[PDB]
């Protein structure tokens, strides 16, 4: 979706180091010399930490590091610090007088163990379907990092429109939950081979799928 | 690493205007015309809505409209819809290849319209079952403002332990949605005669009921 791909998470515990990538094309990330990364916690002003692919602003500690090879780009953090935890874009200049952003890396210092989520994937209830709705939601739950990334196909292609995704909230157990919901007619369910929900944590998928049943 | 200067906090009903400033310096703002203004909404990668102080990218509506006079830049958003309630940033280049940036500002869409939730209660699945897992899951929707309460019966008793309700959080429809999900083992789930859910939001509580399937 971004111009740029990036990595959605990354992780490590104090003092560890972490690498993300920052992937475009020869017209951009491979063009120039003018990658930038910028960190932002949330809910604040982000701040620019690399520039030009390797350089830093004055205060940026030089624990951040910028390179580039071919068409990506890395930023490396070595020795983890708690206040490294925080979302990461990177930026390039495109062919002509355009900027182009990546959709950012969510690194975590891990405050906790890590802990895979649970993948439930529910199929239309009899209810719902008798009021012509056919809504499939995917219960995720009992993870950390509290960052997910969720794929829904029909059959096997991708499918975007009626999608939604809660923002992960930590429970009563210390871990995150989050439920994707798929708001599909009950034609568009009862016409395909199945649907399914991938979910993405840690740098890995998890795949549930339904299909339709005569009862 | 000193900051552009905007307001904490606007605010507008829909369809009202609203104008915010970011006031910089002769060597930023001023230096110029290299004004950006971005838009986060919370939890979500920001959007880029204004270049060198008054370019649109594409698929921005010509409802934001972006401008700069010495050493002040200003973003106004006319025609304000839910969607547009959200944080606000401004950036300017320096010179030294610096990039300053503003503390944000909480753009508020007042009085938005109240919304009862849509309530789905899922039976358990055919997979986790066959897991020894018998987990409902409540999905409730389409809500405004963004509080719940749900409380879960087995048959027509309250059931107190097991529950778990996320935090709800705001969908692409600018209204809230949260799951309430119920961990049973297949042995409870088929000891009942049925589970509900109850979903209280302003004063109104909407019940769904499911019951172990008849089918095979
Ligand atoms: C993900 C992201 C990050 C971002 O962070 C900025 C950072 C300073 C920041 C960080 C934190 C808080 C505030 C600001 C800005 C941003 O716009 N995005 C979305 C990227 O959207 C696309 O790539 N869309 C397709 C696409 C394709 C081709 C051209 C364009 C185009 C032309 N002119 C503008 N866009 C777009």
């Amino acid at each position: 979706q971004s111009a740029l791909t990036q990595p959605p998470s990354a992780s490590g515990s104090p003092g560890q180091s972490v690498t993300i990538s920052c992937t475009g094309t020869s017209s951009d990330v491979g063009g120039s010399d003018s990658v930038s990364w910028y960190q932002q916690h949330p809910g604040k002003a982000p701040k620019l930490i690399i520039y030009e692919v390797s350089q830093r602003p004055s205060g940026v500690p030089n624990r951040f590091s910028g390179s580039k090879s071919g068409n990506t780009a890395s930023l490396t953090v070595s020795g983890l610090q708690a206040e490294d935890d925080a979302d990461y874009y990177c930026s390039s200049y495109g062919g002509d007088n355009n900027l182009f952003f990546g959709g950012g890396t969510k690194v975590t210092v891990l405050g906790q163990p890590k802990a895979a989520p649970s993948v439930t994937l529910f199929p239309p209830s009899s209810e719902e379907l008798q009021a012509n709705k056919a809504t499939l939601v995917c219960l995720i739950s009992d993870f950390y990092p509290g960052a997910v990334t969720v794929a829904w196909k029909a059959d096997s292609s991708p499918v975007k429109a009626g999608v939604e995704t809660t923002t992960p909230s930590k429970q009563s157990n210390n871990k995150y939950a989050a439920s994707s919901y798929l708001s599909l007619t009950p034609e568009q369910w009862k016409s395909h081979r199945s649907y399914s929900c991938q979910v993405t944590h840690e740098g890995s998928t998890v795949e549930k799928t339904v299909a339709p049943t005569e009862c």
